């Protein structure tokens, strides 16, 4: 297992205080990781700063290649990227194996696309014996800093587009999942030139914070908490650094009474519970129109309690646990103090689900108005909330009653409904009687305190450049 | 007489709170009092703008388009009227202004109204088989916007067009000591858009500003001044993650080889150091010449810039006005007096005040400087430009590329190929070859490092304040 | 005075040729005879098109798109004159052309004037080690623009706009039948624009037309018109290699399934199967209505579409109006006929002609035709629908496919699911989805297999008419 | 032992009609004898791509990319077997077309898989009130590609990627004479793709290129050859309104400037004047030299261009390879005959024949021709070079405009005023500075005048092989 950091031209443990990497599945240790010292960040960030001048002159085509080499490589070991993800996040082995390695693959192979398409305005003489041109040329050294629900992808997402943009980058993962960073890094590092990619581990209140308040360091992307980002902003203040954030999300589903509901049900069972709903995308805000509240409430109470996970097979198993005690305990706060309204009702779930680890049962929790609390704030766990509106309300006016902006989905048959609901939603995404769905051409990223900033799509390409007017002056 | 009140909403009112004093920059003589909006006004004037949001971001960008150009057309009818305000306002000549600032603004209102029906992004399809997808570019919702005082009705332009255009509603604040053309503007404006759409309050940073930045259903702060204001202004956004568009500044770096073409340096650098007095964010400050022409440059520079026309009592004959303000003039001065004290710097012309009254600087050259120097590392924002010597042993894109500022920049050469290869490496929003200071609406401007980031100008203007949306429909 | 003269280059003047006889065709009465140019009047046209080309193709984006506003302007200022004298020359209802014609023309030359200012190619880079590339988009040359007498002023707007607006030069020719309006535009375009860059021509189809499109000197040759116009301009490309720009015919189907708004369906269809008198090629002409809706369409269409005004003394109560000709007219009633005479098919109403005078002929549906006939494999280009009935076992879509023409197409259903396949296999250019024929000038229309190739409206219509540039610069 | 057989659906098969005698143009000797296909052959090949349209045309960006991806990875691994193939067939030195055209071909395919999942558009929106418009690039159907002999492979990359990138599916037909690689590369896409998604058919230009050009099926024509090739393509298309894609040759004009670097321009034309003997659309061969270095120029080329090596026994020391064919030799022969009969002219080296078995050409230099002679006005198409003065007096930018082509062109100098002022005039699809021939796969590749239109290479290859469709839906 690989347990080195990568500085510049080296690999090399930390030199600072071990982190206790749990298996949540059954809270035992995994590993033991010391930290980057600040020593080490200065170094990595030093040897980023020395690799820009070669890797920032780079062609497109050569950035394009080494995308592509670093997606064979991962190619050619998915299986044990997949197995070594599993352990670390307690996700199920064949979902990691199936949807997570795939898109992970797909994604490297897009920004190797996506860096030799790159468009601008079109040179010309704007002014008369004036030829302009635009460019969009790096930006300079990146801090990169990943979460812990989906360690490899988040690792894609980041560095992709960040390398793809002639930038090098100091990257950061979640304190809890370092693993398949360390060998994506043993990887890249026979690929890439020295410095361009440099990976160093460690907590957030430390490493991350060196990183985020390193001088040289000239953007930041974060996916992470509200008060993180918040963090972000601030230290960015200090040196006037860009910013690309991704901030989480309470994404509503409204369901309308002509909604296909067996598709609506299966839907939220699914995409409301992947991951055990630590997932910024999760669908657990929902609102459903009055004539089929109560079935929906009551399909969706059966539907969820058959959801299976901590089976003694990891191949029957639909969901994993969540990350850590503290995260399990944060799920069992919100589900009490729901719980504790005489209007609210807990159908399924609500309780832990094991003895060893951190599983949370399904839960469905109804009758929660706009008002309450497990509505208006994320829960970031396997739980749902349900919410009636009728024909008298406009339930894209709730669902844009929100400092949340990420993510939603409608469920309707009639298209004028639908469509209607997409043009208003004030989401970086809107799904139609679907839910949770990506493709690597398409852009994720947050509105209001969910953030900005894209990954995926050329949009995050964009935000990795510094766009450029070149004027000559002939006469 | 002169336009006075806040467009609040559907109310045009007076400000309530402590009078600023608009001083004729010329002669330091009081041009009028104008009072701060109150705490109460600023809350009403976003408020506004919230009510307005919910039609106005509802609106296509035909009916968009069709009122960006509404203003362009009425400042234009005004055209004459603004100038002259702004003249009086700013101490800018006259023919300056009518000839080249009033152009660039309506133009800038023009050209937005096409970008407004020409955003482009990813075409629609099927990404994921039996799903369509689609790109959307949509409002973001209310915008702050605080503007200073170097540009006024160019920087209300540069702020608005953009903001409106993507469907937003915006709440404009004016630099205290430049509101005149504001408050005219936004007379015109309420004739033309619905009321909320656009509200201007005026006020200083520190109290006007700072409520304004701070308000929770402000979605999206845009500022163009000092990296100071822009720090003050991410911390505001850090409170309840705003969007930001910051422009902060330059220091705008002219390498200039040996095979330049010495009489269009001279007359480039004469010209664009100290257009505005040196108030301008893309002035040629920064000056790298090489050893073969740096000696020949400086005297040459040295007697051009000493021929630069200003305070003369017939406008049309000035090429500059003054600074702002005494505060600004003292800083410039204290600036130039810093660099002086440092034994190595030769002030080859100008470096003290330029008037009896009001608060012109006179144009300064001062050669020598190292890139260690204080007046070679910082913006100084006033009619002054220092000149630092490389060899052929030296890289100069490297010297001009180790910098804070990331805005502008010019190389001057006959060589196409040390002219691609500097713009090719510079860290610069801009670069220019052969001239400087060229600007077009169709042309993105604004900086990196701690210039910030975010265009002015250009579609990319108009993609700043708007919201990329992925809608995804599965069909089957 | 009624505008009758050529513009060639820097004067205007009479055709020397044939007369056209130009009729009101309300009443078939003469309005004015109309010579043609000559071979030489051609020449000279294409000769001041070369010349004037040198200059115009050195323009800004700036520049034209002022000069583009301009054209917009003299338009909207004489709105009036322009609808009275298109409803002249055409019949079309006066408020049909002042509100919906006139106010879609002026917005296409002003979203030209946008989109010439907002042209995007790939970035400029280094894609090669030490080279820089950068993306171009340049005028072509000299084109030749010809159109139908359908929408005599906005094809017009749809062919100079973006020509002009590229920087290229102009030699346009109206329909021998509709000229007039033209004429009245190319008189105010030589006040606003350089000699030359436009010009305005005369004639047949087969004299001028013929002479026109076979010129060597013209580059690019756009038409819109009928299928064998297209081979024939085809055929003259041939020779020298033009570029060409071809909208050809139009046979659009409407997909009404079981589930669809019949009430919205049967509206939609009164209103845009007859607008113009179905001379329009994107008319919701060739309907298939699902088993069970497609008798209750019948009925309910058959009765709204026998109340369609026309031929009123009060104009301001006619909702279409008469075929521009007796040829045309004729035509429509000869594919009327046969139409009848067959026996599965029922005229349900109209299918006369529709005036004493003038060639009206009466709105008519057409029920029970299949796809074996003539009247849904031919366009018919008169106010003339049919409708053809399908079952939940036939794959509607495929029968709409099954066609040689490609320009537009509507789908009716309120299943969202069944709308999305729809939308994505349809072989044509257009699809609305539960409404038909509503353009806007910044989305592309243009045909797929026979109906031809190229856009008008949209900034694919600029694309069109401008030549992309590889520039690579070598600096090491 | 090769590939032999054609790929007609889900089957190879050898051809049935006459065999084609593919020779050896190094020595003349027959390499192999191979049957063209038969009409049933072609209208099969046809019919497999019409059913294979069904499937492949709503495949997604990524099943597309991924497919490009593994005939790129493909090739890749049999790289140095297809370099010798062509280098057999082509007599092309072998290290030219392992190191210059081999990673030129796999990287096309890899270019082009991103491309797919790249394209753009207009941004969807509600452009009218109530409704959301769309725009999406689907395929247009069936192309038929046609390849010329000159780089067989690469033609091959650069015809089919796009294409089928599209969605489309293709019928591919190369140069009878160069058939060789295309049935070796059909075995590899084969076993990628769904049968009748690729089809490859040989056989002669007037026997199954014009059965193909001329099929009613076949939607779209791509053909890069001879001008009057692609006036017979645009007769065919005549028939049924097919899209075309032309690239019909060239003759690069080379504008040399006093102030150029002679050393360069010598070493640029020697290379690039000359390179596949010349047989290239972009070969650097109209040369225009300012009077002041004309005769410098003329006489170091001629010293530079008589070292050329060719036909010697080392493969890895020739640059140069023969003719394609004995009629090619003789038709270059017989143009430098034609301008050596001229008396202004003088050819300084080469201007026979180079071998005595095969068909090598001496490499030539035309000295004193003008704008006037046909070694100027007509493409040769061989390892040739002209050289014309021009003066301080003339534009030499409008003597190379004053051409029927405009594929190619380059301008030589060290001042960047003259050489941006050249490159925004030229009437030419690419311009190189400071060096010429230099292709990059994100970079277009096409021509103006009659040179054709559309690109190859870059995403507007891809462009030209889907269709722009508008997708508006009514919500209300
Ligand atoms: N995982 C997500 O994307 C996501 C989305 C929405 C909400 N949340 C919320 O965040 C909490 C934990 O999730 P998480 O740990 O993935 O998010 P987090 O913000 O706590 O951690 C994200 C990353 O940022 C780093 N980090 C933390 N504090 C930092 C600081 N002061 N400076 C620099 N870097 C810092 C962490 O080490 C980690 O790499 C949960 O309570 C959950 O509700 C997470
Ligand atoms: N208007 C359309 O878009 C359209 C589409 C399909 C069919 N049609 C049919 O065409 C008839 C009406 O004619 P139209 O004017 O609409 O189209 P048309 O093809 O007859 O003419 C269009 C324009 O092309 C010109 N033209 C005609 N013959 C030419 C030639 N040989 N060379 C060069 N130019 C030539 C005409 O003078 C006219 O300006 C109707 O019967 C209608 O059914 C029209
Ligand atoms: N190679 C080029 O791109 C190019 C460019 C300009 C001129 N030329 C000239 O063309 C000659 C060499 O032939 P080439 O292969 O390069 O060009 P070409 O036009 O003769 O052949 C190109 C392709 O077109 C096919 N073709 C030929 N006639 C056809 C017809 N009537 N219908 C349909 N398809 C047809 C051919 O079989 C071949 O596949 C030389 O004399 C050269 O001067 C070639």
């Amino acid at each position: 297992m690989d347990t080195q950091l990568l500085i510049g031209s080296r690999f090399e443990a930390g030199t600072e205080a071990e982190e206790h990497i749990l298996n949540p599945r059954t809270g035992a240790g995994i590993i033991d990781l010391a930290e980057a010292s600040h020593a080490q960040i200065d170094a990595a960030v030093d040897a980023a700063e020395r690799a820009f001048v070669g890797w920032s002159q780079t062609t497109p085509a050569e950035r394009s290649n080494a995308l592509l080499k670093i997606a064979d490589a991962i190619e050619k070991e998915a299986d044990e990227f997949a197995a070594l993800e599993a352990l670390n996040c307690g996700k199920p082995i064949n979902a990691v194996k199936n949807d997570e390695l795939p898109a992970i693959i797909d994604c490297w192979r897009f920004f190797a696309g996506a860096v030799r398409n790159l468009h601008a305005p079109a040179a010309g003489e704007y002014l008369p014996g004036h030829t302009s041109m635009i460019r969009r040329d790096p930006i300079g050294i990146v801090g990169s800093i990943a979460p812990w629900n989906y360690p490899l992808m988040m690792m894609a997402w980041k560095l992709a587009p960040a390398i793809g943009g002639g930038n090098t980058v100091v990257f950061k993962p979640s304190e809890q999942t370092p693993l398949t960073a360390l060998k994506l890094a043993r990887l890249i590092a026979d690929i890439l030139p020295e410095g361009v990619v440099n990976v160093i581990t460690g907590r957030g209140e430390t490493v991350g914070n060196a990183l985020i308040n390193h001088p040289k360091v000239g953007m930041v992307s974060i996916t992470g908490d509200i008060a993180t980002g918040k963090k972000v902003l601030a230290a960015a203040a200090k040196t006037v650094k860009r910013t690309h954030l991704e901030l989480g999300g309470k994404a509503p589903v409204i369901v309308y009474g002509d909604a296909d509901l067996e598709a609506v049900v299966n839907g939220i069972r699914t995409f409301g519970y992947y991951n055990a709903g630590q997932d910024c995308t999760a669908a657990c805000r929902i609102y459903a129109e009055a004539g089929i509240y109560e079935k929906l409430v009551a399909d969706l109470t059966s539907a969820v309690s058959t959801i299976r996970y901590n089976l003694d097979d990891d191949t029957e198993n639909e969901i994993g646990p969540l990350i850590s005690r503290r995260q399990r305990d944060r799920v069992a706060s919100f589900v009490e103090r729901a719980a504790d309204q005489k209007h609210i009702e807990i159908t399924t779930g609500g309780r832990t689900g094991s003895d060893e680890g951190f599983f949370f049962q399904p839960t469905v929790v109804a009758g929660a108005t706009q008002e309450d609390e497990i509505v208006r704030r994320e829960v970031f766990g396997p739980v749902v909330s349900v919410t009636r509106f009728t024909g008298k309300d406009d339930a894209v006016a709730w669902a844009n009653d929100s400092d949340y902006g990420l993510a939603s989905s409608v469920w309707t048959k009639d298209i004028s409904k639908a469509m209607r609901a997409a043009s208003r939603l004030q989401y970086g995404c809107t799904w139609i009687n679907t839910h949770f769905m990506l493709t690597n051409e398409m852009p994720h990223g947050g509105i209001k305190q969910s953030g900005y900033g894209k990954d995926m799509s050329v949009y995050a390409l964009e935000d990795y450049t510094a766009v450029r007017h070149i004027m000559i002056n002939h006469g």
